[PDB]
């Protein structure tokens, strides 16, 4: 559904509060998730943010660059099938 | 939580039956969910297992194949 993104590249030690804290500067969040690739304790994870306001999304992709924890990272609108 | 594992490098061609399809040989499923990136190759499944020992039998096959591709499932710690 509007608002939902999916976010790639993140850093090992992103948390989902650093991931919600840059987020935050584009809207108020509704959720906020990280998971870790586990191939390695060193290997970029993937993140989920559901915004408030689905302007929100567009605000995020105007961007041309994103950088979290000094490292870039890829967000994209979610496209979830059941 | 705990029973979780996502697979990357999905067809297009995989529908989300297909993936609970095939990973329900495994253990019963209670989610089961694929994330598209629409550019033209490779999204994402989660599925959460009723059982956790359910994921053991995926892990202790050692190769998995999927629509004509090979996919590497792993074990998913999503933090809210």
């Amino acid at each position: 559904n509007a608002g939902k993104m999916f976010i790639g590249g993140l850093s090992w030690q992103t948390s989902p509060d650093s991931l919600r804290d840059y987020f935050s500067k584009f809207g108020e969040i509704r959720e906020c998730m990280v998971m870790r690739d586990p191939t390695t304790k060193r290997s970029r994870g993937f993140g989920f943010v559901t915004f408030a306001d689905p302007a929100s999304v567009d605000k995020v992709l105007g961007q041309p660059h994103h950088e979290l924890d000094s490292k870039t990272i890829d967000p994209k609108v979610a496209f979830p099938r059941r």
